[PDB]
C-alpha cells in the first residue's frame, strides 16, 4: 500500500509518503488535512499508538479531513490494513462469548437486523478485518478490527459496546 498525507487542504504543505505501519507521525506531520491514498486500505487515529478517533480510507484522493469524516485535523497514527482474501466474524450478545451469537460473511448497514441488539459486548474475527461503526449505515466512531479474539468491548478500543453497522475491509 502507498498514502501520502498533508498538513494543509487540497494537498498542499509539508507531505509524508507511507507504505507501512506509522505509530508516530508526528516527527514528519505535525497535522493533517488532506491524503492520497495511491494503493491499500488504510487506518487513520487522532492520537499516536492507534489509539483516540479511528478513521478508514481507501484508494482514491482526499481534499480535506471532512471527507474520511474527520472530527479534526489531528492524525498521529496509521495503519495499513493487513489484505485477506475473505471475511468472517462472530458478535455476542455478552462478553466471554455467551448469549446470541450471530455471524457475518458479508456487510451489513443495519446490525439490529440480524443481531437483534444495540450492544456487541463480544466477538471472534475468523477471517478479514472489519470496521465497526457505531451508527447505522456506517456513521459515527469506527472501530477496526483484525483477525483474533475480542472478549469484551475495550478491547476494541471503545468507550462504550454500541454498535449499529459493520463492514468488510476489501482492497
Amino acid at each position: 500500500g502507498k498514502i501520502t498525507l498533508y498538513e494543509d487542504r487540497g494537498f498542499q504543505g509539508r507531505h509524508y509518503e507511507c507504505s507501512s505501519d506509522h505509530t508516530n507521525l508526528q516527527p514528519y506531520l505535525s497535522r493533517c488535512n488532506s491524503a492520497r491514498v495511491d494503493s491499500g486500505c488504510w487506518m487513520l487515529y487522532e492520537q499516536p499508538n492507534y489509539s483516540g478517533l479511528q478513521y478508514f480510507l481507501r484508494r482514491g484522493d482526499y481534499a480535506d479531513h471532512q471527507q474520511w469524516m474527520g472530527l479534526s485535523d489531528s492524525v498521529r497514527s496509521c495503519r495499513l490494513i493487513p489484505h485477506s482474501g475473505s471475511h468472517r466474524i462472530r458478535l455476542y450478545e455478552r462478553e466471554d462469548y455467551r448469549g446470541q451469537m450471530i455471524e457475518f460473511t458479508e456487510d451489513c448497514s443495519c446490525l439490529q437486523d440480524r443481531f437483534r441488539f444495540n450492544e456487541i459486548h463480544s466477538l471472534n474475527v475468523l477471517e478479514g478485518s472489519w470496521v465497526l461503526y457505531e451508527l447505522s449505515n456506517y456513521r459515527g466512531r469506527q472501530y477496526l478490527l483484525m483477525p483474533g479474539d475480542y472478549r469484551r468491548y475495550q478491547d476494541w478500543g471503545a468507550t462504550n459496546a454500541r454498535v449499529g453497522s459493520l463492514r468488510r475491509v476489501i482492497d
